[PDB]
């Protein structure tokens, strides 16, 4: 059998999807994110709603998911089916419309039980947008990511980089657009409505001018 | 054995999601919601229809889905996918188009039954909006949940919150849009067309005035 | 073990959905149909199409989802998912859109094998729509259900309610749009093109008048 | 056991959907095709696309889906899911967007092997629509139907009806809209653009002037 | 039995398509690629965005998925679903909506283990166009194929033709649009933000001139 087969049957025959991946219930699941904007595709000011085209990643440890190599070839990290584990449910509020994001079939893995997951959001999301300097308009829109349903003691979120990199980060901006990026700054803050639910978000502004 | 895994054995491996989960089939499964206006997209007149981005949640309890935390490491609740249970079919009548709302994968599970799903909805409705005072126009449209099919002896409808509470409910709301939410009345009726079908539906009345 | 549990069990365990639910081949599959206008969203004469909001209802009979309350604590009728057993393929021609109506999960079911099934529609139809007396203009658009590929021989329609009662039916119409429901006048017809097959299609005329 | 049930299982107990159903794999799976046009629901110039409403039919044979009906209660026929067998990936080339057409649930299928497909087709096609005549105008567009994989050594495409009862269809058409269909000519030619790879499709030309 | 399913059980009832199939993780999987330009159907100024029909076809080699023909009736290929094996996360970059693309079924396996996939692309990518020269307008707008997730020493990028042949190919190409396709010149980089992640993508230059 090749070390492919033999690494994935033992990992996926003794492994269900349904549950969060800790050996110890009283542990949260920290998740760390990043941001990266590729291309700010449309600004409506009609409608008080802007699409932006980001390129999302996050990575999170499987406490179930681990193996040492030299049992497997010395087998550091491979790819199987997003479908096939548990996955958070880190979803952006503030959305209008995410359909159009297609569905990475693969995840990264590594032996240690660290989960890589790259994906793009093609999401619309809602903020004000004020036209009151036309010409030289600056507005600040912001995405905010949050476990939709876990609380904090169940999902965390954190920064895979540090705040400073990620707030100037324009590498792979599309810079030929209407728009220019200023910065992408980040936010951590626990929301919590009820008396004793914590859910912890992430807010991304990202800063533009016209031009 | 984690206990998480254990626990999830020990409930859906005897657990089937066809049939509706009560012991005695006479007595109804009764669901409380709650909802929550984050935004208004869109107000349409000349399509007489008008776009509510709405947190929505509801609970109800599952005999099937209990267990003694004692026996598992003292976990009280856990989350499962909600794919994985019953899920009670409260629709929203008057709608014209519900393909925007994302599916949420897991809901939350306490010990005593009791699941709690946590789901964000983008319906657009249909309803009755004047233009009469346009300048300081001010418009009525309700938001009825009621289940699609099963009929009171099966499922009833009642509040998370008390009425009052939910009534001035504007701790999320964005209020820099074009409409200013002023309430969202809920109305408890039981619908009957047919001399022997009673259906429990809940209306909610969102209340807006321009600016 | 609970009645509904052992029930459904029963029902399910020595049943398929591929083939259609009779005991004899040589019997056809009589399903009753019926239609509600629930509110005309929009009238497009540019397009020569417009939609309606329909709640539609039918009911058949499946004589393999048979038994005998006595047997099964006097359970007389039960819901079970809409997916796991068979369903006519009673289509609506003349359409051009029907994405926006959502899949309805449950069905009731009762102890003579009867299935009903209440799903909405929000189909959008192509039909003539002069504008010659636009100011007080009067249209004449048809919806026609046909067992799309089942000949009468094996799928054959009927009414639910008599033809009259459904003809003047207004009771739940959202009587405050820009068009006003005349009526919805059932009509039955065998349709045949080929020399062997006849299909069964009944048609219903939503008669309006603009206001 | 009803004789639905014991042909169904007799069928489908022994059979995968992934092979092309032939016993020996030397010879093709000649598939016969015919096209209706029901509607023409737009023509585009300014995008150069134009919407049709046709109703689509095929047939092929499948070597493994056979029976001798005297040992099921001489059943000749009968019908099951489209997704249980094997369908060809006969494909229109052209189009544009083809998420309108509904999937067809079920097939008919006889005893000689037969596989009889029915399904409609909102297909909007890319072709040269030329306004130089606009108040008589008449447009040529064509709709080429081919295994868009399958070489003709493995797939091929045939005629159901005589070219000339086709060319001539206007049995059920729309003939109340802006444009008027003057014929449907098909034609077969084999395309290769490889120097070993030949595919079989079939052209059909709708022919349409305005009205 | 027939050879093919034979073959069919042979090679799928020992084979799962989560893993990356090679025998030796240390050896990557090469993927050969290939455009075709079949037509360019809008080219939105306003938005920044084109929408090209382009006819895409890949190949890459299964280490599994290979057998000798002399065993099975000297089948030298067959076609078996694409979801049953392993495919490249291919993903083009920049792009906006790729929805109306449809999902091929089928892909072509030879005995060498070679796979070949041909499917259509209905993507709209977002690229800059400026209206300097409008009335005799040149735009200049690329697509990327990468491994989304993979890196270079995982999956590797080539082309499956000439750069020349490619480049000059408007054998199929719908010329009686508003654009003329002068070229599509294809190029060859490794793309790279961290510090060890190198990623293999091929950029296909569409050049086109307005008339
Ligand atoms: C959830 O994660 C956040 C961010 O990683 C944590 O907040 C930080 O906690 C560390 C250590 O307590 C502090 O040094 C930082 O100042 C905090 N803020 C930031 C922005 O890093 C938070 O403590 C975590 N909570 C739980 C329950 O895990
Ligand atoms: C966009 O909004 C964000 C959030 O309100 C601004 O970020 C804050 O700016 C204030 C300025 O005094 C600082 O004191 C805070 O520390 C900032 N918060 C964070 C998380 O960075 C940002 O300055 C705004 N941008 C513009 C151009 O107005
Ligand atoms: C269905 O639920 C509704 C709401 O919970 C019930 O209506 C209430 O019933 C209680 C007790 O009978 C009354 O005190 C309230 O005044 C009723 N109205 C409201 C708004 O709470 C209803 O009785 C339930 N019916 C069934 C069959 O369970
Ligand atoms: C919007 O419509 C609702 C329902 O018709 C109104 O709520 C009712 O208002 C009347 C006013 O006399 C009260 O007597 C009822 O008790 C109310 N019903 C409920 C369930 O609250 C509401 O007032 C309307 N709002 C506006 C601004 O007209
Ligand atoms: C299919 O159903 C239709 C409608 O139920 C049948 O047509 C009716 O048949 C009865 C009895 O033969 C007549 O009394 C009615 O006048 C018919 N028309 C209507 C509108 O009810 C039809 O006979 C059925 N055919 C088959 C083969 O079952
Ligand atoms: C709309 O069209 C339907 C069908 O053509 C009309 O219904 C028929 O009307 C004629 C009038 O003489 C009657 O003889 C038929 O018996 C009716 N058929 C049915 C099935 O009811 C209807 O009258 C038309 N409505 C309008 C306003 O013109
Ligand atoms: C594929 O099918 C086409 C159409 O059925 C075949 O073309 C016909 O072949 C017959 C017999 O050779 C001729 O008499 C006809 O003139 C051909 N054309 C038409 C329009 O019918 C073709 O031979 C088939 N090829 C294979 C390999 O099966
Ligand atoms: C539409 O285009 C088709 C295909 O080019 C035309 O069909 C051909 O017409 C020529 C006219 O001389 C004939 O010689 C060919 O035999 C026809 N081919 C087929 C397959 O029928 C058609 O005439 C065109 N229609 C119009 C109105 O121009
Ligand atoms: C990935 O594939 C590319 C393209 O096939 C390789 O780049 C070529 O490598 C060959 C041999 O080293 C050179 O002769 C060519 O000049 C290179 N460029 C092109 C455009 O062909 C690349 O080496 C491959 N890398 C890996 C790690 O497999
Ligand atoms: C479109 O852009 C591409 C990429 O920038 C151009 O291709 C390059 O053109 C330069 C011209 O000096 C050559 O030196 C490079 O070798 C070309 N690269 C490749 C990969 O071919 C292309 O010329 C541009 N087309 C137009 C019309 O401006
Ligand atoms: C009173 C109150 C309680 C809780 C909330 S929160 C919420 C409500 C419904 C559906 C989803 C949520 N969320 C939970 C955490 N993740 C983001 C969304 C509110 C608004 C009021
Ligand atoms: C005469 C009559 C009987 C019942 C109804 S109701 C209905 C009808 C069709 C499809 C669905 C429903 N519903 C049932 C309960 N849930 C809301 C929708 C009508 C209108 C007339
Ligand atoms: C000559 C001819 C034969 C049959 C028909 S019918 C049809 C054709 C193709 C696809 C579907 C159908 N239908 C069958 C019954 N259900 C409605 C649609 C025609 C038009 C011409
Ligand atoms: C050089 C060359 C070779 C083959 C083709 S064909 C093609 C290409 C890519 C994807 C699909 C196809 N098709 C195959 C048969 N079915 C229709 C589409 C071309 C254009 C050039
Ligand atoms: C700092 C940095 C690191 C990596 C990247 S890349 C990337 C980021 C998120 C999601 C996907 C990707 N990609 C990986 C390879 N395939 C194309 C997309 C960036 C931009 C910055
Ligand atoms: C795995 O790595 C260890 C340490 O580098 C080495 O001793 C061993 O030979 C390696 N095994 C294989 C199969 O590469
Ligand atoms: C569970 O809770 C009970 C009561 O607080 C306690 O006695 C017991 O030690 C706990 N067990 C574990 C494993 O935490
Ligand atoms: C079922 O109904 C019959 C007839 O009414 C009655 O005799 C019997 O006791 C009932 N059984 C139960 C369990 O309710
Ligand atoms: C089947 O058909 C044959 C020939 O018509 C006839 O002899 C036989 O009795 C039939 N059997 C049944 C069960 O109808
Ligand atoms: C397979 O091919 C070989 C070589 O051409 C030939 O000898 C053999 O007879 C063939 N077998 C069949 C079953 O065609």
């Amino acid at each position: 059998r090749p070390a492919l087969l033999r690494l994935s049957d033992y990992l996926l025959t003794n492994y269900r999807k349904g549950v969060r991946p800790v050996r110890d219930w009283r542990k949260p699941t920290t998740v760390s994110i990043d941001v990266i904007v590729y291309a700010i595709l449309n600004v409506d000011e009609k409608n008080q709603v802007l699409t932006t085209y980001i390129w999302y990643r996050q990575y999170w440890t499987d406490e179930f998911l681990q193996w040492n190599p030299e049992d497997f070839d010395n087998i550091t990290k491979l790819s199987i089916p997003t479908d096939s584990i548990w996955v958070p449910d880190i979803l952006i509020n503030e959305f209008v419309d995410v359909g159009k994001s297609p569905n990475i079939p693969y995840v990264y893995i590594r032996h240690q039980g660290e989960v890589q997951n790259y994906k793009p959001l093609q999401v619309v999301t809602a903020c004000s947008l004020d036209i009151y300097n036309f010409p030289f308009d600056v507005q600040n829109c912001s995405l905010t990511f949050t476990s939709w349903l876990h609380t904090i003691q169940d999902i965390n979120i954190s920064l895979w980089r540090l705040p400073e990199k990620v707030k100037s980060d324009r590498s792979v901006f599309m810079n030929q657009g209407e728009w220019e990026l200023l910065g992408v700054l980040p936010y951590f803050r626990e929301f919590s409505m009820e008396s004793s639910n914590y859910y912890a978000e992430m807010k991304f502004y990202v800063v533009i001018r016209r031009r």
